């Protein structure tokens, strides 16, 4: 409908496969030749300097968060105070890191069991073999909701964040019609779900988000499936490319990998750069709420802002080595789970997680990249990842 959502329109400037899988070198030129620019092809301004992307995330009143194609934005990911704060207090004390600390023991097991199923495999996929199902397994737990066909729920998690090829009309078709298949499987299933916990609670998150009150009223079904749906693809799809891609950086760069393994304090450092250096989420989409001047750039009433985390995190105006993989940094102020109302509600799970998968990965032993693989990129402009990893331990 030409209201197209431009976070999910890859930029012209991307254009191979190999740019694809690294698009950081051109994120880095664009910065300095205009660090704010409006596309034409995709009707957004990008915005690539860290210090504007985090004014940008931090002004929910400039900039909405109310950016779904749709007429309803459904989840608190897309609702502006005060009815993202009301809904957001629901769940702010599930996650934080004393509440997720007990699952450290949990999910340990978890990783050593996928590990276990392939220790006398010669190479094995980290995507299918460990970091797909171990985050999918998690917040399947945290949900509330049985997921014993892990293959079957990350193929419909990932079409929901799925883009287009390009801005053409059939590829946005497309992308819409892959959408739409994990929309009816997802929502049919949650659906479902809450039905049943509707008639006999349990003791998990689906049964309190029925169970608690705003506004002396209950949450309405499609208040309680979006909370569902995001946490469910939230907490899988981003958290499987934050191992899959600091996988993917300590067999290229072997030199890291030995050092934390040789050091394993240092894994939450780890974890912490490869966010910033390979960022699960590249951007981050806003509509401005009101006419905002940024620097000379007039951005008008209801046009669509594309923030960079991807480049911002190399903002070499806020991080020393912008372009080096360093697991020594002192602070690490990346963007990768954005900043301020809608800062990520899973951050301490996530970080977690990742700090186990990397640790249980380490003391393995040393791996390497097999040789002669055809990477392929998530298909989705604001996803960095790959569909397939495969390693072997040496
Ligand atoms: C559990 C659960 C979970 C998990 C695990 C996660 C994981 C993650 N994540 Fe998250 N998030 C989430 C859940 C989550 N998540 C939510 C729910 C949200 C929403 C919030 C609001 O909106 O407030 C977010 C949000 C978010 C954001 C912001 C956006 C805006 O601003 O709009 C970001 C960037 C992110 C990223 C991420 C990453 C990178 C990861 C991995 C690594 N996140
Ligand atoms: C936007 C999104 C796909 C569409 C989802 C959305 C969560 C809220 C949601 C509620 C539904 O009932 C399905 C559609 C939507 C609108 C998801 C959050 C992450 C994912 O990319
Ligand atoms: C699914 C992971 C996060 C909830 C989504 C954010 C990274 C926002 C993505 C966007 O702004 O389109």
């Amino acid at each position: 409908r030409e209201n197209r959502y431009a976070n999910l329109i890859p930029m012209q400037e991307i254009k191979s496969v190999e740019q694809q899988l690294y698009p950081f070198d051109i994120y880095n030129s664009l910065r300095q030749e205009a660090p704010i620019r409006y596309d034409e092809s995709r009707n957004c301004w990008d915005v690539f300097d860290y210090e504007t992307v985090k004014y940008i995330l931090k002004n929910p009143s400039l900039f909405s968060s109310k950016r779904a194609m749709e007429e309803r934005q459904e989840s608190i990911l897309m609702m502006d105070p005060p009815k993202h704060t009301k809904l957001r207090n629901l769940v702010n004390k599930a996650f934080t890191p004393r509440a997720i600390q007990h699952l450290e023991g949990h999910i340990e097991e978890i990783a050593d069991y996928l590990l276990d199923e392939v220790s006398s495999k010669e190479k094995f996929d980290i995507v299918e073999d460990f970091a797909g199902p171990l985050p999918i397994i998690v917040i399947a737990e945290l949900l509330g909701v049985p997921i014993q066909d892990r293959a079957l729920f990350k193929k419909y998690s990932d079409d929901l964040v799925s883009g287009a090829e390009n801005n053409s009309d059939e590829a946005f078709a497309k992308m819409m019609q892959k959408r739409n298949e994990g929309v009816i499987f997802l929502q049919g299933y949650f659906k479902e779900i809450i039905a049943e916990r509707q008639q006999n609670k349990q003791e998990d998150l689906i049964s309190l988000l029925l169970e608690a009150e705003i506004d002396g009223e209950h949450l309405t079904e499609e208040e309680v499936l979006g909370f569902c749906i995001l946490l469910l693809v939230a907490g899988n799809e981003t958290t499987t490319n934050l191992i899959t891609n600091g996988v993917r950086y300590m067999t290229e760069d072997v030199d890291v990998q030995n050092e934390v393994r040789r050091d394993i304090s240092l894994v939450p450092n780890l974890v912490e750069e490869t966010l910033r250096y390979y960022p699960p989420i590249q951007a981050i989409g806003r509509i401005a709420a009101e006419d905002v001047e940024l620097g000379e750039c007039k951005i008008k009433r209801g046009q669509q802002v594309i923030s960079w985390a991807a480049s911002a995190n190399r903002d070499s105006a806020k991080f020393e080595w912008p372009d080096t993989f360093v697991v020594h940094r002192k602070t690490n102020p990346h963007v990768s789970f954005g900043f301020g109302i809608h800062f990520c509600l899973g951050a301490p799970l996530a970080r977690m997680e990742g700090k186990i998968a990397f640790t249980k990965l380490l003391e393995k032993g040393g791996f390497s990249k097999v040789q002669n693989q055809s990477l392929k990129p998530i298909d989705s402009p604001f996803v960095f990842g790959v569909k397939k990893y495969e390693i072997a331990f040496n």
